[PDB]
């Protein structure tokens, strides 16, 4: 029993960081096969980053400019590619540890867990997901560039996100391995704003189906809803559309639970409007979002 | 910015997970060198478990009945010794993957990584902390037995917890790496229940530091308080009082925030004493206490 935002075991990404420098700016690069990809703004002066032209600063830039290191071992450059808003780095050598590995571009409402590098060298990971209005909520310094978002499929890395930038607002934004940034987030200085943080509904009805399974059940009550009836009052709270999709992906823990995903809609509903009266649910006082129902059966069935 | 529930990367200590073996009963074995540490309650069937006579129980186990695969590698036992609620059995092969290790026994109120194990099989990682009544709030389900827990200083591993039970109100209890438990809890399936679960104050101030370098500062205000008055109130609330020692401890938030101790405790007084008014701090609608003043300047500094 018991329920914790956990993330992947970090060691098969472990094996694949390293620093990259250009020029005064140090962050970090993944490198699989013989490639090492970072954020294109390890190009930039501090300056460069108020409208940077990374074509034009690229033309600057030599094989030798791109100074990498795994371990404190130097990899030998003898190519670089813009792709997007990454920058590849051609090396002379395969990573010894390349994993089983795809890029994906997730969805919204999707989680991942992040290795949070400097200098090349892991410092944490945490469990985090793609926000609605296309930010995470990350825990990144000066130097977390280059850090990247993963999901683990048995022996498989999916790589779906790499650290970019800090708004000014301290959310996060970033791209997929392909460079292209989720949202609508450009990697310049300039002012951006996050839309609206909306919470996404489904992971919290797979949090509230992870509570029930952990023996947590006094929100159960007698009421069930309609998707268009709780759809009212989730617009009301800023919450995301409940869609007929979403139903379908909560059956498994309906059956596990035998609670019909309309009556634990209209548990939410009562919670929303009511608010949780001081009580918890799973040792959290607000209602969590960052469980997708896939990581409530992992979780709650012990996948490895 | 931004400040997440942050574990160590798990690669070290996934390099040291095996499954052992005994009769029917499967769980997690720790290799350093050439030890595989476990639960001494492998050897018991269901009905032992009652009431474990745990050197009679050993003397019908011989070395060839502890089953050790190192991923799909058997590895030969070559001994095997009970230390207090562990056995250690000595294989043939030093694990090539052991790290710099230390075994040390964490006091209440010290967080560490968990790294979630089945069948020798890493599933997953998240943070947790010694509570007050020596449980740990893990995540956990039948098989996860010998998973650990460990804190890293940048090479060294320091194991502080080995996973042996879950009470009946669906909460942990373990052992030290010398097969201690946290605690007065025992390996039986018996009656045994947990005290006041309280609130570790000086990881609660730690965090409410995190909130302030964060940029997270609603709750500040303009009283102060003593040592005395506050404890006063923190006792009415379950908290653990607060020393001098603790208020040492927080000196470098302290200085890095220019708030005193005694002003952020008389801050934390008003939160209890009034709520949190349906506000958050750090995306949290209750005071956090999993993040030690180490942890907070760790995350907040970008250790590796
Ligand atoms: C608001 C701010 O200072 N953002 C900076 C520095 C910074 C980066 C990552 C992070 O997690 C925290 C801070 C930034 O976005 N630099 C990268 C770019 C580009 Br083009
Ligand atoms: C309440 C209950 O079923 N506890 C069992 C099974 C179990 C173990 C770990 C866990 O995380 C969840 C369940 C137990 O404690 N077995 C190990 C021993 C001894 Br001696």
């Amino acid at each position: 029993s018991g329920f914790r935002k956990m993330a992947f075991p970090s060691g098969k990404v472990e094996g694949c960081m390293v620093q990259v420098t250009c020029g005064t700016t140090t962050l970090n690069g993944l490198w699989l096969d013989d490639v090492v990809y970072c954020p294109r703004h390890v190009i930039c002066t501090s300056e460069d980053m108020l409208n940077p032209n990374y074509e034009d600063l690229l033309i600057r830039k030599s094989n030798h400019n791109f100074l990498v290191q795994a371990g404190n071992v130097q990899l030998r450059v003898i190519g670089h590619s813009m792709q997007n808003c990454v920058l590849k780095l051609k090396v002379d050598t395969a990573n010894p540890k390349t994993p089983k590995y795809k890029f994906v571009r997730i969805q919204p409402g999707q989680t991942f867990s992040v290795l949070a590098c400097y200098n090349g060298s892991p410092s944490g990971v945490y469990q985090c997901a793609m926000r609605p209005n296309f930010t995470i909520k990350g825990s990144f310094l000066n130097g977390s560039c280059g850090s990247v978002g993963f999901n683990i499929d048995y022996d498989c890395v999916s790589f779906c996100y790499m650290h970019h930038m800090e708004l000014p607002t301290g959310v996060h934004a970033g791209t997929d391995l392909e460079g292209n940034f989720y949202g609508p987030f450009v990697d310049r200085q300039t002012a951006q704003a996050a839309g609206t943080d909306t919470t996404i509904t489904v992971n919290v009805l797979a949090w509230l189906y992870a509570a029930v399974i952990n023996g947590d059940r006094w929100f159960l009550n007698r009421f069930t809803t309609t998707l268009n009836d709780f759809n009212l009052v989730a617009m009301k709270y800023n919450y995301e559309p409940l869609t007929q999709d979403h139903v379908d992906i909560l059956g498994p823990l309906s059956a596990q639970t035998g609670i019909a995903v309309l009556d634990m809609c209209a548990s939410l509903k009562e919670l929303l409007q009511n608010g949780m009266n001081g009580r918890t649910i799973l040792g959290s006082a607000l209602l969590e979002d960052e469980f997708t129902p896939f990581d409530v059966v992992r979780q709650c069935s012990g996948v490895t």
